[PDB]
């Protein structure tokens, strides 16, 4: 009774007839993996789930990122608590693909809607696959093969740390650990083989094989193009919603329009491999 | 009974518990009027209506438009049939405010969904009001009081329409009937007094008081800014949905991602006055 | 004898030691032709000439264009009088390659400075050859082979000329006689074989093999790139100067900073062939 | 006989009939000063001078900046040596106003041409006074009173000097000692009272009173606007040339199109005050 309902041609599907708060069968797991590989972002409603059950579900689709440093559920360091009462989430109101400044950016995440404002706070997703397919041939030919630099300081500039000398040293220290690195501009999905634009406003600073000026123009083009209505969907949250997206070929945008209302989410991140 | 559920802080509400296939009470009409003034675009689901019913409901909020040349219902001259089998709708996939090239652009419209593709074909709306209020003070200050040229030919260029030296007669005649005219860049709603950005990439060509080079840069900015996620919503159609929007302070976008599948909408347009 | 002093690495050269008011020798002609093929735009100071001599000189380098109605010298329908007291030149203050909306844009022109303001009215030239060569390999790979639309209406909007029943018929006839056409984005010089960027902000409206959106970004990039200082020169005019440029691989820009002072130039235009 | 020859309406003048290898009379000093205030950038040809003579001249127009490290010139540290054999000048091929990241950017500079390549290495100057006046009134009104951040790391980013650990703590301290700071977008010349645009692509990163998105669009507009031909001049150097410009209301650009040929200039910087 596992049911997959596509939400739009470019990406997105809703799933029902499966209780992911319990161990799912092999068949169900594989049915959802296929849906992910096809639709890239999956939604389930009326699916309450605790962090332990959320981790047990996400771990079925890859290894989980362990964290004791970020806002965690004490019992499960595999599930991250996102609380607007504790952490400002304003910088999520930008198109981004998660941790693309890493050598192996996250495979994806399972997100749980715990506490929501009456309304507002939508999240959008955009398909790198659909976006890439819609580019003109000559543009696809040129970009496929090129590489781009990703740098965490684009989303975490010096001013976001502090104007104090020790805030400056912290910024230099985290920079040493996460120096700028490169990924293909057109990424081949490691499972499905589907090609996708793999730059995002959050982290992409430079198309390496173009000049600074040429790069600025192309990236501004690609940033605007890839986030067009044709390549995206918009989710209006309800409590107990669950979202499961493939971070290897999407970007997303957390609309910040509900301050100072409290919003609480739970996140489990699935580890990814090297983009090629 | 009648309930009004906001969909987003910027714009949009859903109304249910009111049967608009039958005459609505003066109180219902007034409630919906206020909802429109507040939320700018209203949605009702599971609301089947024939053309005649659609017209008397629409007529409750202003005078309806009679169009003889465009495809409409035989007996109801004021309800327009939008059928993808008959007419192509590719150029609706562009942020536009309806007929802003006229001295008195449409007040708004009532739209009914008759026949829908299995999925796809979402429509987005954007609040000129929310967009304006989100601009910096120095920008609101400079823009408020300026005027802008709206040109029919920007959506209906020569190569796209008037494709024959025989059809060109139809172009030269319309280009001669609807010359470029101007409207305030910042419009004051004629009923609520709420101020809204009143430009759209669909018809706006030039900010009159700025130079060509200046205007181009400002419009590129405003076009991007006014359609950011913060100021918009996305509606996934279901048959028998009704949409009711205020075309005096909004823009909309009809995603064309369902070709060649058939889509059929019915529209009643409400006449507006001069923007000031 | 003949002396050729390069002005800048990208383009431009001053020539001396030849009196072009008299018939030049074959060897001199060929020396100047070679300098044109190398330096693209040539300058001769202290070379007074009448229209008769200027036409005789120009004709040694290709067939001359004949235009009666356009302000010219009665004795020499080959030489055109450009007088700011008669014709507004405000529209030459934009980067353009001459008549690229024609299937055979001009080969070049020989220009003579008759009367000049005390100061101002500089003319700049840009090299399409140096600009193309400085592009990144990927960009050159992509552009080399594409085509672009050229349209005179980009520089001559109907709102610029024509209001009378005749004036409107005057425009529609011209537009009818000069439909948009295409030229290669990367032109191969039909003599030297050198490759040049062949788009200009004056006339180029669209790169054909790209979408409107993609084209728009690429042209803005190219318009800016091709006119950077690295690829251009700026001539400060003196009376009796003669300029001779290859219009097949350059753009130029006439600075209008001398109003209302009078400026009179004489121009002989050399017919060109089909760009490829 | 001190003679002043205006080169172009927007800015620039050539001065002759004065030997600046020797002391200048008060009458001359004041004439040059007035010429500086009117024309913003002054050029003298055939004026061979040595470091001592050059400092004596520049000192007549304000207090000179001392170069305490690696001088060059030993006996005259007020004169910096710019030799491409030792220093890469590629960075100067960008539109910039000198040290605007300092609270009191340089008043101006006296530059001497010691050794030049056969050709190439032109320098351009642009007038912020002429640029400001050419803006539309609405735009002049909005900008006049705003402030912009200047940051040296815009021109000198970390990846400009290497990961050599010495530079990691050495460069880190340079940013600590030169943090981002602000200046008026529209500067009032402290002597003449003439208003000028005071932003430059070199160091200006953000218009403060606007959002990042708005600032981005505006600065892109201004950067292009201020460097248009209308507002600029181009100087083709000769050995023994002297340039003397006002860095309070202009920006300049050094073309790097002569590598690897050797270029040697001597520079004397006049200290400036706080922009307002
Ligand atoms: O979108 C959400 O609500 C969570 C914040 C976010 O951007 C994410 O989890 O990646
Ligand atoms: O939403 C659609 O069906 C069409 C949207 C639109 O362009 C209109 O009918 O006003
Ligand atoms: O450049 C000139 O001197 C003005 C006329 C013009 O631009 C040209 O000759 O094409
Ligand atoms: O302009 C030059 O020739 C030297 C480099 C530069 O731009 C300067 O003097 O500031």
């Amino acid at each position: 009774s596992l049911t997959i309902t596509p939400l739009s041609p470019a990406l997105g599907a809703q799933i029902s007839g499966v209780d992911i708060s319990r161990d799912i069968s092999a068949e169900e797991r594989d049915a959802i993996e296929q849906a992910l590989l096809q639709h890239q972002v999956l939604f389930l409603r009326d699916q309450p789930i605790n962090p332990e059950q959320q981790a047990r579900f996400a771990a079925r689709f890859g290894d989980l990122h362990i964290h004791p440093i970020y806002p965690n559920v004490p019992d499960t360091p595999q599930v991250l608590v996102l609380d607007t009462a504790v952490t400002d989430v304003r910088d999520n109101a930008v198109w981004h693909t998660d941790v693309t400044f890493l050598p192996t950016p996250a495979l994806g995440a399972v997100l749980s809607a715990k506490q929501l404002p009456a309304y507002g706070g939508d999240t959008l997703w955009a398909s790198g696959i659909a976006a890439f397919e819609a580019l003109s041939a000559p543009l696809r030919e040129m970009l496929d093969g090129l590489t781009a630099t990703h740098d965490f300081t684009k989303s975490f500039p010096l001013e976001r740390f502090g104007t104090t000398p020790q805030d400056l040293a912290r910024w230099e220290a985290t920079r040493r650990n996460n120096p700028p690195l490169s990924h293909p501009v057109v990424r081949t999905h490691p499972v499905s083989g589907r090609k996708a634009l793999f730059v995002n406003e959050g982290f992409t600073t430079r198309i390496n094989e173009l000049s600074e000026l040429e790069s600025d123009a192309l990236l501004r083009l690609l940033f605007a193009h890839a986030t067009r209505p044709e390549f995206s969907i918009r989710w209006r949250w309800q409590e107990n919603d669950v979202a499961f997206w493939d971070n290897r070929v999407t970007q997303h945008f957390a609309v910040d329009d509900y301050r100072p209302n409290r919003r609480v989410m739970h996140r489990a991140t699935i580890l990814g491999d090297a983009p090629f």
